[PDB]
């Protein structure tokens, strides 16, 4: 793998979204990774309907605005045979009723892939694949109020993760200088324009390599 | 016909766009009446690609960024299948190479209907269908540096028109007006909109080249 990656600078990443008062992180994480893969494939960046996942992917094991898994989102897309654009199926930020229309579907998959739970396996993947759906331990007062620099929270857990995010690359900066560039779904006024630099290669910090995946496209 | 009409009140109209330093007025006009008809059919408002129509409707007789006519644009969407979204084929404000992809198509038409050269006939169309493609004489100063009110250019042409726009409704304020959507950004007129004088000897030829696409 490369030494320094940023998939934003390749037009692989849509602008930062906001999930608001609803627990749909998983669906922003899924549409992020599906957006980048549809992009490598088709050359067009089209924003995908997080609401389509929030509404319809209940049977494949999701909990609407109370939690979900990214791979379950990928599984819904494959079974459903598609996913509408953000434009046709806008984010209403509550679980509503399934209004999927196949005439607007702008994405597909043939499944997903689970990266081994090593930070180097997640490095190589972020490098050859594109942006990657990951889960983190986000429960700390200090994440909720993030600003800049490399995030490192001593009390962070490596096996119990609660939040789904998207890894868009990584790089360095004198001390412990490596990081994951993580796209969050809490809008632009949070973090470094919606992004958090996570500590990379400090014992799997916040469990970023523990539940990492991407859709096959 | 209803005392007053507005299609923005009913979500048939996408926001006022801007053609820039390119002569693509026919295209923005064409996409507007086609956006309003799709909403009629489906229930989803989706923004369409002027740049698709600027590049690829050449075979129908349109002249890229140096002009065109709305009915060749409608003909192009039938003589092609559908048309791509704004997001998949963005607007570059210049004539460039044709880049259409059928995988990203979100509109269709079964043809187009032309309205008889009469203002009364146009009132009925707006009221019974939705946004209507029209063509007007815009060469005049009171249009360029125009802020507010019912427009009236005493020396406006009824035969010779050079600018395609969209009619999104009409109303009363014994006065009448045309609720016309322009493509000169939100910065011009009434948020990109203009009140043309209505039922006043076919002012600026609003009713002269009026069409709308069927679905
Ligand atoms: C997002 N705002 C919220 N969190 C979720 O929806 C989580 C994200 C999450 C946590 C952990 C893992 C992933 Cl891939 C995603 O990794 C393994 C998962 C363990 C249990 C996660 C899980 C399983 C089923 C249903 C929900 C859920 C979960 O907590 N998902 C809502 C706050
Ligand atoms: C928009 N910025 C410009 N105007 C045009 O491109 C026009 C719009 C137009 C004018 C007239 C009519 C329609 Cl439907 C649309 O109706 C009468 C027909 C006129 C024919 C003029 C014409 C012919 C060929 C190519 C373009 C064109 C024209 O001026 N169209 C560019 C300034």
């Amino acid at each position: 793998a490369p030494r320094s990656v940023d998939w934003r600078e390749k037009g692989y990443v849509t602008p930062v979204k906001n999930q608001g008062q609803c627990g749909s992180c998983w669906a922003f994480s899924a549409t992020g990774a599906l957006e980048g893969q549809m992009f490598r494939k088709t050359g067009r960046l089209i924003s995908l309907s997080e609401q389509n996942l929030v509404d319809c992917s209940g049977p494949q094991g999701n909990e609407g605005c109370n939690g979900g898994l990214m791979d379950y989102a990928f599984q819904y897309v494959q079974d459903n045979g598609g996913l509408d654009s953000e434009e046709s199926y806008p984010y209403e930020a509550t679980e509503e009723s399934c209004k999927y229309n196949p005439k607007y579907s702008v994405a597909n998959d043939t499944g997903f892939v689970d990266i081994p739970k090593q930070e180097k396996a997640l490095m190589k993947a972020v490098a050859t694949v594109g942006p990657i759906s990951v889960a983190i331990d986000a429960g700390h007062e200090s994440f909720l109020f993030y600003k800049e620099g490399i995030y490192f929270e001593p009390d962070c857990s490596s096996e119990d993760m609660d939040h789904g995010v998207l890894v868009v690359g990584y790089g360095f900066e004198s001390d412990n200088n490596k990081y994951w560039l993580v796209k969050n779904s809490w809008g632009e006024e949070w973090g470094m324009g919606g992004y958090v630099k996570m500590a990379k290669d400090r014992r799997n910090h916040c469990g970023i390599a523990s539940a990492a995946s991407y859709p096959t496209v």
